[PDB]
């Protein structure tokens, strides 16, 4: 289990930074963001050799302990045993997540929250820097 | 009030660099470092006019709940509304803290911690970057 931070205050347009190593053997990591364990605007769960799924990041909301519909996206911009940053906004209808590469997506924002306080890390990356701004 | 983190895993001899905004108005910030909220090895805690105190750092630890006995520092290289970085190390016997302008100080290792893995900011201090080394 890795970094847990609450009390993050993050508002609306404002952009959280989170740069890690990831593992030569990485199966899979995960950044979770929302308010607390049971509520998460945004699971981020890149799956390199996981869960029968190859390089495909997986996303899914979680809402007073309920597991939304997940999405998958179809571009993976990581590699094992190499450093990557991740880079996450939101307002009301959308988190907008920036990855290596110039990639960029957006996941419906599918609960109700006025800032996200919770940031947690799993899994396979190592992280070395978070930024708040 | 401000950030918490958990699960930082910090080892002997790594650093951890805290930057932030000292606050226009400020009074007095903490910046908490241990095992959990209740065993601090370090409460570092610069205040300009608080508690009796100008221009002073003050430090302690808190055992199972229970403060220490305060240290005051002989230096003070924070202004209001400014940017200012900290960075801690921890070893055996002590903490370093490294202050803006080139100052430092050692705070026994009271505790005697082999890991951090609890921060906590509070007062006149936004956390702005938090990394690791
Ligand atoms: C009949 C259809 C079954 O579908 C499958 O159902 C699985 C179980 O629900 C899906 O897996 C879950 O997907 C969730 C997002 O939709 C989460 O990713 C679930 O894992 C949560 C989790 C585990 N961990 C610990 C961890 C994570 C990464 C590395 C190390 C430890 N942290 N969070 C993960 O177990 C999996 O994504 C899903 N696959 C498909 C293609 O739909
Ligand atoms: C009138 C003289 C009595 O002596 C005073 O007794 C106080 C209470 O024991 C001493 O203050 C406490 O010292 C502790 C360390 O030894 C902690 O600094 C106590 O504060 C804990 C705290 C409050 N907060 C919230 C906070 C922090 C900064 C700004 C705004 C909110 N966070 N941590 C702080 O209240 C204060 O250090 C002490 N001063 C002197 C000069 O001896």
């Amino acid at each position: 289990c890795g970094l847990v931070a609450s009390n993050l205050n993050l508002k609306p347009g404002e952009c959280l930074r989170v740069r890690g190593e990831v593992a030569p053997d990485a199966k899979s990591f995960v950044l979770n963001l929302g308010k607390d364990s049971n509520n998460l605007c945004l699971h981020f769960n890149p799956r390199f050799n996981a869960h029968g799924d190859a390089n495909t990041i997986v996303c899914n909301s979680k809402d007073g302990g309920a597991w939304g519909t997940e999405q998958r996206e179809a571009v993976f911009p990581f590699q094992p045993g190499s450093v990557a940053e991740v880079c996450i906004t939101f307002d009301q209808a959308n988190l907008t997540v920036k990855l290596p590469d110039g990639y960029e997506f957006k996941f419906p924002n599918r609960l109700n929250l006025e800032a996200i306080n919770y940031m947690a890390a799993d899994g396979d990356f190592k992280i070395k820097c978070v930024a708040f701004d």
